[PDB]
Formats: structure tokens, C-alpha cells, sequence
């Protein structure tokens, strides 16, 4: 089962939407976090010609459901994909309202094969790839200027990142934390061991990106790459 | 050790009529000598490797002996994942001109691992069973990776047309107190992928592993019990 058992921003429901280019928005959902009270989650959506494309899921069925009323009203294009980027609550937890709606999913492998165990419905489709962490394209059809990169085992064995082609933007989920980070979140079903050569060869996959989205703060410098790949370093 | 064979530092066991275990030893502080073992299999007139040894003298040591037991070539060898027991002898499998099959992950890891990355990836669909167009003409081969357990990249194979399936380091014997070397492991999907072993290879009778002997399905079962106890 599952381990959970402000200019520029848009109020839509109980989300967040924020545009961070012309065809790139960030979309933030809620969850009461046991003591810490209201974690953010965040996400993006991509329109790309006549499609909208999803990264990562809100935390509920019902707040993902949202997002895709929130893209009906604001781009009014069809909804060709989602994937999400590992398989915990925050990044996953809607899979189901994706599917009611007739949206292929894509996940991880890896990712699809833990849902089970993680409390997650497993994506429909899975992405595989190269020693050199690229995703193999025959696994990301159709993805357009998603660019998936598998950069190791770092916040999870599974966490998948993904740059934003024709744009500033790479997103590196939860294996990225911001450059004002006192500590990497939550470690745990994390690598210790390999987590900070994972935040480094994030950055080198998207060496020119200057917007770094992350699921726990807001967008950030390149900083957040270096600064969290330092806090790792200590892990070993 | 009657009718096992020693070529140089290498002991191997026959084990079916065209599978053989290997066996290779390092010396680690405060453990003595650790035994590893992998998998020698005839394939008609071909000859196919399941991991290296610990070092790339040993592993050509199993050249050596292949080449005076069995006498055909060698035409592929696949490594279960990147510790030096399963992955110490890549360079002499690629100076012996043997195409190298891994996991993507293995291959990923290899360099911070201080491993050799083979020159092919293997990758894997969501149930665990090889992508068979990354796995060309493995005859009897079936690779499945089980999930993170010993480690994130280990795989497991299966000898198609035996009893054998090998679990590599993910699997410990059945009398085993403890599950060996957790520094790299996912305590969290440990049992969980160990089962899944059990249920990828459901008829094999004869388990094969890295550190201890050949056991019974007993093995995957008691592996699982214990890394219950992880969580
Ligand atoms: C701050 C935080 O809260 C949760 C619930 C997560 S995750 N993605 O590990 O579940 C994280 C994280 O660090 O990603
Ligand atoms: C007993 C043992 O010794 C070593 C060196 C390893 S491994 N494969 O984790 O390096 C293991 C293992 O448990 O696999
Ligand atoms: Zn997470
Ligand atoms: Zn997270
Ligand atoms: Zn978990
Ligand atoms: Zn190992
Ligand atoms: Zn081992
Ligand atoms: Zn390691």
C-alpha cells in the first residue's frame, strides 16, 4: 500500500496553475501531510501543436481530474499523454482518473513494475533505457518535446526527469530540491549511495536549462542541481 | 567435491547434462575466502556464460577450462549485476571477444560500481521479462529481472529445457541466518522481488545462487522470509 496510506498563480479548485512559458504551465495539488500540515506537489503541462501533455499526476483521482478540467477551460486541446515520474503518491496517485478520462499513461518500467507494492495503479505503458540514461525512443512515442532522462537511483531507484525541448525548463521531480533546501525531503526509499551522482548527471543531461521544476518548491536556478547533489554527497 | 573439476583457482560442478556452475574466490577482511558462482551452459554448438569471476584472471580461467572440457566457442555471456563478483572479469570476456549483455542499469552503475560496462544493454518490461529484441538468439536464456532487491539492477535467469533457474545474489540459501551483503539493497521490495523470482521460473526444482550451493525452492522461500523482516 501507499506510504500516505502567488502573482501569476491561478486558483482552480483546490490547485495551482502557474505559467512558466508560452506553451508550459506548472500545475500544484495539495496534501495534508500528517504534523507539517499542506505539502505541495507539482507538476507540468505541455501544449505541443493541437495536444496537451501531462508530467506526473496530482496526489488524488479528484485533483487530477482537475487538472484536466483546468486544461479544458485554459488550451482546449486534447489531452495525447501523461507520465509520471516515479511511483509514490504525489507523482501517481491520480493514475486512475487519467484512465477513466481515455489518456494513455507512460511510466518507468521500473516505475510500473513498484506500483503495486508502492499503492499505485501502474501506468499503461512503459519506458525503457540506454546505459546512458536516455529513454529509448521506440518507448516514448509520439512524446514530442519530452525528453526523458533516467539519471540512476537517487530519491527513488525509479525517478524519472524530463526536459522541456524549445524551452528553458527541465523538470527534475523529486530527485531535485531547491538551492534554499535544508534537507532532500523524503530519503525514504531513497539511494544514499548513488543519489548525488543521480542530481549530477540530471544536470549534464540538461546542461543549458535555466528553469529547474521541481514537485516541492518552486522553480528554481541552476543552483538547485549543485546544491542538492552537495547535501547528497554527505549521504555517503 | 568428487566429480568436480578445478582448472587454476576455478572449481566447477556439473549440474545437468549441459550446464555446469562455476565457483570463484576472493579473500574480503574478516570473512576469509567468499565463494561466487555463476553458470556455464551448452547450447548445441555454442556455448553461453552467466556472470564473470571475481577478477579478470579467473574469469579467463573459465575460457580455459570451456575451451579444454566443452571445446566450442563462447558466444555470449550475461552479468546479473555490478559488484565485482558477478561483473570483476568483464575485460577479459571482452579481450576473448565475447559479446557482453547486462542489465541498463548495471551498465548505468557500472562506472561508480568501479565495474566494466558490457557492450549491450538488456531492458525490461513492466512484469520483469527481458525485451526480447535487447536479448537476440539467447537459446535457452530467459532473463527476468524480479524487482530491486539485493541490489536496484539485479537480474535472474532461467535455463529453458532444465530444472535451473539462477537467482544470482538476490537468492540465499534456505538454512541462511541473513541475507549476505544489504549495503546496495532495497529492503523495502526485497521480499517482494525474491517472490517474484519464485513465480517468473514456477517449475524450476533447482536454485542456483552466488554464495552457497544449489538448493531447492526452499531458497526462494526462505530469501523471502527473511526480507520480510527488512521492512
Ligand atoms: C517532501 C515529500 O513528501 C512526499 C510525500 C514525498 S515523496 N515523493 O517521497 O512521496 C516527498 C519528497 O521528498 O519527494
Ligand atoms: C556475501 C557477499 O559478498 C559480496 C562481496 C557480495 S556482493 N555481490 O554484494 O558484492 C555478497 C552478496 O551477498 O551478494
Ligand atoms: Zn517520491
Ligand atoms: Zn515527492
Ligand atoms: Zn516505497
Ligand atoms: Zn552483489
Ligand atoms: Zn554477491
Ligand atoms: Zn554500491
Amino acid at each position: 500500500g501507499s506510504h500516505m496510506g502567488e502573482t501569476g498563480d491561478q486558483r482552480f479548485g483546490d490547485l495551482v496553475f502557474r505559467q512558466l512559458a508560452p506553451n508550459v504551465w506548472q500545475h500544484t495539488s495539495y496534501l495534508d501531510m500528517p504534523g507539517f500540515g499542506a505539502v505541495a506537489s507539482n507538476g507540468l503541462i505541455v501544449r505541443d501543436g493541437g495536444r496537451v501533455l501531462v508530467v506526473d499526476t496530482a496526489w488524488t483521482d479528484d485533483q487530477t481530474a482537475q487538472i484536466l478540467n483546468w486544461i479544458k477551460q485554459e488550451i482546449n486541446l486534447p489531452v495525447a499523454l501523461a507520465v509520471v515520474t516515479h511511483a509514490h503518491q504525489d507523482k501517481m496517485g491520480g493514475m486512475d482518473a487519467l484512465h477513466a478520462a481515455g489518456i494513455a499513461t507512460y511510466a518507468n518500467a521500473l516505475s510500473n513494475q513498484l506500483a503495486p507494492q508502492e499503492g499505485m495503479v501502474a501506468a499503461q505503458h512503459s519506458l525503457t533505457f540506454a546505459a546512458n540514461g536516455w529513454v529509448e525512443p521506440a518507448t516514448a512515442p509520439n512524446f514530442g518535446p519530452l525528453k526523458v532522462f533516467y539519471p540512476g537511483p537517487g530519491h527513488t531507484s525509479d525517478n524519472i526527469t524530463v526536459g522541456i525541448d524549445g524551452t528553458d525548463i527541465a523538470f527534475g521531480g523529486c530527485l531535485i530540491k531547491d538551492s534554499k533546501a535544508k534537507s532532500l525531503g523524503n530519503l525514504g526509499d531513497a539511494d544514499t549511495e548513488h543519489y548525488a551522482a543521480s542530481a549530477r548527471a540530471f544536470g549534464a543531461a540538461f546542461p543549458k536549462a535555466s528553469m529547474i521544476v521541481m514537485s516541492h518548491s518552486a522553480p528554481d536556478s541552476r543552483a538547485a542541481i549543485t546544491h542538492t547533489a552537495r547535501m547528497a554527497d554527505k549521504l555517503r
